[PDB]
């Protein structure tokens, strides 16, 4: 028996959720569907053009261990926020769902990251992202216990962008692999592969990561092809297992030649698809730790990211536990 | 022609909003569907008790003033918010409905005030409020122009909490009606009610309020009787116009002895009963000031009271104004 199935490491992020028109997207030169970081200024500046909003916790991984934690796993995140009313609510959120979350801020500037995040009419997010005290994250910030005590460590490809947080995913890998951990990584978004495919590259190609996450985008941008197929047989060739998702299409599970494809959920209506990627890695983690199958992993993640798309907000309302046993997941 | 429509008054509140079951409101001692005051110590102690949140800018007569704006009228709002990210949420979200909002922070201490809100399984909500920033709200925050070139100047009971709103509200009564202009006030909450019963009626037997806004339950404590008809009786007789609520009964608007019934809308499902009365108000309001007749003024309450709360959180995220013209009430 270990502490954590699952670490989660990611920049800590709170989310500014509003609804926009398709043409606020165009006059403001937003890229759609896309994370878009913002400096201070264009912070301010988008915020003084976005309409009445509301906030929640997000994070690309932090939602990633709040979803693993509703599940019924137990998880930890390494994420860094600032002294003050916005890092005070991130910390409330995540600890309140069961995840361990012990990363010190370092005082009150620059303050915690944002995400203005505009949710179009057809359910699609655009999101603005200002890194703020995010560009601290950095091997001080390893908790080296914790990361020899879980069973998966997973990261964001957007802790990329940062200064130092790749330094902290080394000494990760490092502690992980020789704890016989596994480490995982999520592509993140397709502009994030396009800034740093190499680098993601060789993270796989060198077995620092076990585990890749992408979505088709991800796929197509990693190998700059436009040949699904292509991008599906040369992930495999790179990584010891994927898991790569298509949308209302469903997942597809890679292990060397296997393949295991998994159905999506039928939606009422989307509503907004944040955190649908993050929350179908909680499902197959979650699954994946359990000692599930490679299928019933899939079917884990397409469950989660089902219910997070039909509500606002990136972290699911509802027991993902309870949903799992109704669908005979268990 | 008016600069303003609605001017509305009272405690500026983010909430902070989250779903429990029954016995968490025993276990805490929470009582279930009122305003429950609470301070700094207090409130530290709930939001560790709290599960995952939500945020969204509330405040009763906040809530009111973004509801008479989303509608198409024209409105302002003062209330106290603290320099910090609270009170920039705050700040943004009001001015960001089309609300004139430009009461000045006077520091950053007391914080701004915050309301933790739990939404148990049948849509009730039991609020929590540290009222922070909120004391300091006072006479120098009347801007004497805009409640000058407001058609009415409208308030919360629960401005009697903090110790000095009251003398602002005496300030914006006298320039009201030395203007021509109407007050007018909601009872806010039935224990609100049960502490200032005696000032209440004060300020609608010697007219300092025209128009007076209840629930059932309100109307029930402002005479200490279990008789509705005695109340409804005793209501019409101390002031201009009374707007009466009863949830799923309606609404029953008195003016005089002429009496008008009102229907709820229609409903999928009670997810939130925050805001209900608040936006009852804005509708109500909206149709006052726009000439139209009490009978209609009650309709447009009960539509925007229905909507908000087939929703989470207290500010209408859809257009009024389209509903109103869906409904046939333009
Ligand atoms: N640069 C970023 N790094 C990590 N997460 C992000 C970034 N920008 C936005 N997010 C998060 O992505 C989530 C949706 O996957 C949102 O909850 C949002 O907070
Ligand atoms: N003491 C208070 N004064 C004014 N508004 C309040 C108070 N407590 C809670 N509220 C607000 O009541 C609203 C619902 O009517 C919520 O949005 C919440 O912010």
């Amino acid at each position: 028996m270990t502490r954590f199935d699952v670490l989660t490491v990611g920049n800590a992020i709170v989310d500014i959720i509003s609804r926009c028109n398709d043409q606020f997207l165009i006059d403001n030169q937003i890229t759609k569907a896309a994370m878009n970081l913002i400096d201070a200024e264009r912070a301010e500046l988008l915020y003084s053009r976005m309409g009445p909003a509301l906030e929640a916790s997000g994070g690309s991984a932090g939602n990633t261990a709040a979803g693993v934690a509703n599940l019924g796993g137990k998880a930890a995140y390494f994420g860094n926020v600032a002294a003050d009313q916005l890092g005070d609510i991130f910390t409330h959120d995540i600890r309140a769902q069961g995840v361990h979350y012990q990363t010190k801020p370092k005082g009150a500037f620059p303050p915690t990251a944002r995400s203005m995040i505009f949710v179009t009419e057809d359910g699609e997010r655009s999101m603005n992202t200002y890194l703020g005290a995010c560009v601290e994250l950095g091997p001080e910030d390893v908790e080296a216990d914790v990361v020899a005590d879980a069973k998966v460590t997973y990261f964001e490809g957007y802790l990329w962008d940062p200064p130092r947080a790749k330094e902290a995913i080394l000494d990760c890998a490092r502690i992980a692999h020789q704890h016989g951990r596994e480490m995982s990584m999520t592509l993140s978004d397709s502009f994030c592969v396009d800034r740093y495919r190499g680098e993601f590259l060789d993270l796989m190609r060198s077995g620092k990561v076990d585990i890749v996450f992408a979505n088709r985008q991800e796929a197509l941008s990693l190998y700059q092809t436009d040949d699904f197929e292509e991008a599906l047989n040369r992930i495999a060739a790179d990584c010891k297992i994927a898991a790569v998702t298509m949308s209302e299409n469903g997942a597809v599970i890679l292990k060397g030649r296997e393949r295991y494809y998994v159905n999506a959920i039928r939606i009422r209506e989307v509503v907004d698809t944040t955190g649908a990627g993050d929350l179908f890695a909680s499902g197959f983690l979650y699954g994946y730790t359990q000692g599930r199958s490679l299928e019933d992993c899939g079917k884990l993640g397409c469950l989660a990211a089902g219910i997070v798309i039909q509500q606002i907000g990136p972290r699911p309302m509802t027991s993902l536990s309870e949903a799992a046993k109704q669908a005979g997941l268990i």
